């Protein structure tokens, strides 16, 4: 079998990505957040604090006649903004992009933190990260994607994130349309639960390319890319007047500003993110001051390879027994 489902940003910044997932019977279509740092599949749900609900689309149990209560479990997570959810768990049919799996926790959320409540575009998350992160309790779950591995054509899922327009999460196989040149594939470490790889150096604008491994996560549910302090500083100063601000909470630039593009290294291939993928425009409404796409990691612990990175390419998730990723130009 395969899966094919567009992804679309949920704004004009490409802050998140939403992807129609059907969930029970009849289907009640969500539009979620695929994660692939993270392992859990939740939902906005009739069983969330009223209060905490302001324009999401709900699953309701109640409605699926596929939907049993998942006995005894339930779930809470906590991802790297800070932001936090919980709740039980129930199992039911789910469906991305005509690719169906049967018995998929469906974890409904009881409490959401103010930021999932805040915005009204994002219905739960899909993820992608390995099973070994899935928090339900006291059994964990696998993810709809360990789930669906088996009955693939090939055990591998592709995200085609776009610039300012949608793009395309595939399931089960290779378009092999969907990209320009050949695909490099880089090992993974699995140990952290992660997508995690390491890239072999980056480059800024036209400058030379330094070699340099740098570990970190392939993550489509951060927005920004994360890496150490001295590339970040090595960016931002090829941008006259940019600085870090503390107030701000990163690195900022004039929005007069023409940005360089950043190379990063898959093995001896080079993925170039184009100058205008990294601007995140005003601080805020009216501002002069605009937020920069790439930002230090120094403070979280790893670095994150989120959108901004991810959307520069076509990017393979290959689930076979020993994981990998590959990377193409597009």
């Amino acid at each position: 079998s395969t899966g094919s489902a567009t992804t679309t940003p949920i704004d004009s910044l490409d802050d998140a990505y939403i992807t129609p997932v059907q969930i029970g019977t009849p289907a009640q279509t969500l539009n979620l957040d695929f994660d692939t740092g993270s392992s859990d599949l939740w939902v906005f749900s009739s069983e969330t604090t009223a209060s905490e609900v302001d324009g999401q689309t709900i699953y309701t149990p109640s409605k699926s006649t596929t939907a049993k209560l998942l006995s005894g479990a339930t779930w809470s997570i906590s991802y790297g903004d800070g932001s936090s959810s919980s709740g039980d768990v129930y199992t039911d049919t789910v469906s991305v992009g005509g690719l169906t799996v049967t018995g998929q926790a469906v974890e409904s959320a009881k409490k959401v933190s103010s930021s999932f409540t805040e915005d009204s575009t994002i219905d739960g998350l899909l993820g992608l990260a390995f099973s070994t992160l899935n928090t339900v309790s006291p059994t964990q779950q696998k993810t709809f994607f360990d789930n669906a591995k088996a009955s693939l054509d090939s055990p591998v899922f592709t995200a085609d994130l776009g610039y300012h327009a949608p793009g395309t999460y595939n399931f089960g196989f290779i378009d092999t349309t969907a990209y320009t040149g050949s695909i490099t594939y880089t090992a993974v470490s699995t140990k952290q639960g992660f997508w995690e790889w390491t890239s072999t150096g980056y480059a800024v604008g036209s400058g030379t390319f330094k070699s340099t491994s740098i570990d970190g996560i392939a993550d489509t549910g951060t927005t920004l890319l994360y890496l150490p302090a001295t590339v970040v500083s090595a960016y931002w100063a090829q941008v006259s007047g940019a600085k870090s601000s503390s107030s701000v909470g990163g690195y900022v630039f004039p929005c007069s500003a023409t940005l360089p593009s950043f190379t990063f290294g898959v093995g001896s291939a080079r993925i170039v993110i184009p100058g205008d993928y990294i601007d995140f425009g005003p601080i805020s409404t009216g501002s002069s001051s605009c937020f920069g796409g790439i930002q230090s990691s120094a403070g979280i612990g790893i670095n994150i390879f989120g959108d901004v990175a991810l959307k520069a390419a076509f990017v393979v998730f290959n689930g076979a027994t020993t994981p990998t990723l590959g990377f193409a130009s597009k």
